[PDB]
């Protein structure tokens, strides 16, 4: 039974309303529970979802160098693959393997409905609307090693804004924005971003366009076996349009606003 | 030694220079792929030659010759040792060489001549009086070939069946067959290269609908080749610098001419 790290993140892994009375898989849906279940299916391999202990994507310790995260799950041999919205990047490609990307996304801006901010550059010009991103993801590594310089821009005043602008779980940042009566805007992959904007209470937007262009890849300890079979998969399931019907799924056929 | 790199005279991928026959080797091209291959060689260590695929097809098996042409197979019968070019990642590919994570992406889309009255698949699916087509042997042709999605099988059942074929050698065939033909022919290509004519002049084409798909273009080495994964982390470090967007924007939209 190969054990799946995944992270509680919608609408990739949610726990059903009905969770207190099922077992196992069965509690979870979701995007990502989904392709599991297909990827699974193709690979023939049996499978036990599990959250990440630590509640993180994935980042290395600058003085340990330890890894924390779903990352660090596969890393050190707690986790046999991770299917969630794990960004590919070259630091984690270093240590662990991905397959092609199954899902497009960049990084994006969101916004409480009125607030008076176009662009990256909008925001890095005035200092009202505070601004941040998550932590141990790949959009603050983003900031932190940027040369262009609306985005160097931005990383000098985020790293040391006080209070804190940055936080811990894509849903705090989002209820930041929504509590923050404009004065907070949250930078967040457009995958989660437009998720989001067709969420009852509706009254958050992305605006500008991506900051960058990126994917998502399951990913493997290096070396694994199951890595081949997993990028096989994941391209069938793409040339099928199995992963355009579950994007549909998810996102639109699930649109509140 | 000096990698052979296989590459396809695309635009804006790789061009020839308007004087060319006074330069040689490598400096006689230039286009995106021209610019990209000197940027993963710099970060790879390696030298190289631009080679153009003698064929110059993309790559397709032959149903019962089983025999790969195009530039999948120069990889594939060792002929060269990487490609550098818009290929697309495909599954029946990815089963004989190997692809890095994708540089570029794109999906197949629908380019007309300005004010054909057609805004979707589902729209040339539904109508006989303008003819539509693929390039005649990639896998913008595989993705209809083999679809079950019901629009595009019956697009598929037309362009299989019609006469004379709809079908094109190249991409700048299907282009020219496009504004010639007062808005009674659609050509079926990558967004990639339909927005790069569409900012071309003349300046009689347009980009319509969604894209049909979503998918990416790889750098390709033969199957289990030593320059795999070093090249794959250069993608990955290129495209996190900033510097495969600044590639985008200088040969599709800083010259755009419309
Ligand atoms: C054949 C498909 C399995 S895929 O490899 O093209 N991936 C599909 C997916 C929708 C996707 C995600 C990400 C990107 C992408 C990533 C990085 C860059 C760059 N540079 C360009 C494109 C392209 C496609
Ligand atoms: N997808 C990201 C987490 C979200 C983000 O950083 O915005 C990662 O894999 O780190
Ligand atoms: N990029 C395509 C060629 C263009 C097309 O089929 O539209 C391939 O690799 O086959
Ligand atoms: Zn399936
Ligand atoms: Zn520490």
């Amino acid at each position: 039974t190969v054990v799946v790290t995944t992270i509680l993140e919608s609408p990739y892994v949610m726990m059903k309303k009905n969770h207190e009375m099922l077992e196992g898989n069965e509690r979870y849906e979701g995007y990502c529970v989904d392709l599991a279940a297909e990827i699974a299916k193709h690979c023939g391999f049996k499978y036990k979802l599990t959250i990440v202990g630590d509640g993180k994507y994935g980042a290395r310790d600058a003085d340990t160098k330890i890894w924390n995260g779903m990352v660090g799950e596969l890393v050190y041999g707690k986790a046999d693959i991770a299917i969630a919205p794990l960004t590919i990047t070259l630091v984690r490609e270093e240590v662990i393997d991905f397959s092609k990307p199954f899902m497009s996304l960049g990084i994006s801006i969101m916004i409480k409905k009125g607030t008076p901010i176009e662009s990256a550059e909008d925001l890095s010009k005035q200092t009202e609307i505070a601004y941040g991103t998550l932590d141990s993801g790949s959009t603050k590594e983003f900031f932190r090693r940027s040369k262009i310089a609306v985005f160097d821009k931005m990383w000098t005043y985020m790293r040391s804004a006080e209070p804190s602008v940055f936080v811990r779980t894509t849903a705090e940042g989002v209820a930041r924005v929504r509590k923050s009566k404009g004065k907070y805007a949250y930078l967040l992959e457009s995958t989660m971003n437009e998720y989001i904007e067709q969420r009852k209470p509706c009254d958050t937007m992305k605006v500008g366009g991506n900051l960058d262009s990126k994917g998502y890849g399951i990913a493997t300890p290096k070396g694994s076996s199951l890595g081949n079979a997993v990028n096989l998969a994941v391209l069938k399931l793409n040339e099928q349009g199995l992963l355009d019907k579950l994007k549909n799924k998810w996102w639109y056929d699930k649109g509140e606003c």
